């Protein structure tokens, strides 16, 4: 199954942090990377005194279920020092989150598939549609029309 993964960083040096990620998850069993999105400095979604985030989508066809991808990914984030903070939208080193998760709608106590608030967020949505221009959501909403529809600020290459 397509899982459409959404790599965020702006701590210990994003790029490398991202990279990390990146060998970690076509390293994740039964799994190997389609596409990785271009890598994107984005603004902070929440509070600014923190550095720009290191954005990119990617790609993943995996044979493991759902939860079964988040145990695995949420190994690769503690791996990476990644820190439970209280407030959220405060940085952090690594942030793996399924987007989607082929054509599935999970809302499980550890899972809420697709991402909850995702199409509101073009940090989020200018790498996936770089990597799969022709995504439609579950609900039939498309994302080229969802950025069509409003003047998503363009994102700048990392
Ligand atoms: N430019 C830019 N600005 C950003 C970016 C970014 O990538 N780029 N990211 C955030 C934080 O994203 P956001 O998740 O909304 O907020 P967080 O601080 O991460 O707070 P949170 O997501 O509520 O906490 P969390 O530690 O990410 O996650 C808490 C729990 O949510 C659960 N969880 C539920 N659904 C998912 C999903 N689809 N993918 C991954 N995890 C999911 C899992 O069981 C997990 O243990 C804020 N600002
Ligand atoms: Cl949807
Ligand atoms: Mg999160």
């Amino acid at each position: 199954t397509v899982a459409y993964i959404a790599i965020g960083s702006n701590l210990a040096s994003p790029l490398e942090q991202v990279n990390a990620a990146l060998k970690a998850l076509g390293d994740i069993p039964e799994s190997h990377i389609l596409t990785v999105s271009s890598f994107y400095r984005t603004p902070p979604l929440g509070p600014q005194d923190q550095p720009d985030y290191l954005n990119a989508a990617v790609a993943l066809e995996t044979s493991l279920a759902p939860e079964e991808l988040l145990n695995h990914t949420q190994r690769i984030e503690l791996q990476q020092g990644r820190v439970r903070k209280a407030e959220r939208w405060g940085p952090r080193t690594l942030d793996l989150d399924i987007m989607l998760f082929g054509n599935e709608v999970i809302n499980t106590e550890r899972l809420t598939v697709p991402h909850y608030d995702m199409k509101n967020r073009g940090f989020m949505l200018w790498p996936l549609f770089e990597i799969a221009p022709e995504l439609v959501f579950p609900d039939g909403e498309m994302l080229r029309q969802i950025l069509h529809t409003r003047a998503f600020d363009k994102l700048n290459k990392w």
